[PDB]
């Protein structure tokens, strides 16, 4: 905190404030939920009183797969988002007391790399891909969350130690330069979630195992018994050490394990339960 790194804040944020259309506020829990007169939607804040890069860096960007912020503000000193609510939940809810099914699953893996397919040709990284970073409709349309760990890579290498241990890229543990293929080897520890329930080490003290994610070979699936020999295909392109070796999000669409994603309904019954 300091004003002065607040100098280079204001500037990047609309004026004025959303209470001149917005109005019906409610505490729900985050923070708070209005209403437009315009129409009637109501919004989702979470207010306030590096984290530079949601701001500027997302503020320059909108995809159907990614919770959208709409307007920032401040009053004082006191930041203002306006944001697009959703009432679904987050995939963790899920993978962690029921087994999903390769239907739900591709669905969960292709709309990711939806995404991440346009974040990273328009040159951004999420570095905490994980099923906590995941938000669902309540129709079951599926979206990505929680840029708190981005920024914008002349510059196209990166090397910040940043994200969620058990997930990390080794490349990025190691200290090694990496890119965003680093997403691409988190999305492959979220399919072990997805299968499996957890992600590997899960048992460890998050240093040692990225010791253990830092010298042994890549992760295999303790379930495989009712594991489709495509899942295994797919599974066997994103684990790669190499870096270089690795699959890209442009190749994975056209992977044949993706001919088994299912519509929104096929996903609305998880949550249901």
């Amino acid at each position: 905190s300091h004003e002065q790194f607040r100098a280079a804040l204001q500037l990047v944020v609309d004026p004025g404030d959303p209470r001149s259309y917005l109005d019906n506020f409610i505490k729900i829990g985050i923070v708070c939920i209005a209403t437009v007169r315009s129409s009637g939607k109501l919004v989702a804040v979470k207010k306030m009183d590096l984290l530079f890069n949601e701001v500027v860096i997302m503020r320059d960007y909108q995809h159907e797969n990614v919770v959208e912020m709409y307007n920032s503000y401040l009053v004082g000193d006191e930041l203002w988002v306006v944001m697009e609510f959703l009432e679904g939940g987050a995939l963790t809810d899920i993978v962690t007391h029921t087994r999903m099914n390769e239907e739900q699953i591709a669905a969960v893996c292709l709309a990711v790399l939806q995404a991440l397919s346009v974040l990273h040709a328009q040159g951004v990284i999420h570095r905490d891909i994980k099923s906590d970073s995941i938000l669902l409709t309540h129709d079951g349309r599926v979206k990505l969350s929680d840029f708190g760990f981005c920024a914008q890579v002349e510059v196209p290498r990166r090397k910040s130690l940043v994200g969620t241990p058990y997930w990390m890229a080794p490349e990025l543990i190691s200290r090694l330069p990496y890119g965003p293929e680093v997403d691409i080897w988190s999305l492959g520890i979220m399919v072990i979630e997805m299968v499996d329930g957890e992600p590997p080490y899960f048992n460890e003290p998050p240093l040692k195992a990225m010791k253990m994610i830092r010298d042994n070979l890549p992760p295999r699936l303790k379930n495989l018994h009712k594991v489709s020999p495509s899942l295994k295909g797919f599974l066997d392109r994103l684990l790669v050490r190499d870096p270089a070796q690795r699959a890209t999000a442009a190749e994975l669409l056209k992977h044949p394990f993706l001919a088994k994603a299912g519509p929104p309904a096929s996903i609305v019954p998880l949550m249901r339960q």
